[PDB]
């Protein structure tokens, strides 16, 4: 891990931590469209993403740089904003978790 990717790994640890679990847990595993009845989910969302996938990629040392890590995390959030109306509970949860991500990601030394 580069120093930037070590920083990203620490961010991932925080996003997965009990501190944020009350709004992070819908992002812990891939959206299960069949169980939830999200009929059009895989038509609307071309590239699903979630924290278990980010965690797998980081653990396997698959990210080439910090930008690749950030793109996945933002893809996860953007999918949630794209699929859901603005007043849905899960959009508010996404925003609270993204507050954590964007602030800590911005503090990455460069
Ligand atoms: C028409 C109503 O729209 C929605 O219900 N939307 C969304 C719902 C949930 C969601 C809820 C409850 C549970 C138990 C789960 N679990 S999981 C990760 O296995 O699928 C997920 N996540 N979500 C994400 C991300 N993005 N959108 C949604």
């Amino acid at each position: 891990l580069s120093e930037q990717l070590k920083h990203c790994n620490g961010i991932l640890k925080e996003l997965l931590s009990k501190k944020h679990a009350a709004y992070a847990w819908p992002f812990y595993k891939p959206v299960d469209a069949s169980a939830l009845g999200l009929h059009d989910y895989h038509d609307i969302i071309k590239h699903p993403m979630d924290l278990s996938t980010v965690k797998r990629k980081m653990e396997n040392r698959d990210y080439r740089d910090a930008q690749e890590f950030a793109a996945d995390v933002r893809l996860m959030f953007s999918n949630c904003y794209k699929y859901n109306p603005p007043d849905h509970d899960v959009v508010a949860m996404a925003r609270k978790l993204q507050d954590v991500f964007e602030f800590r990601y911005a503090k990455m030394p460069d």
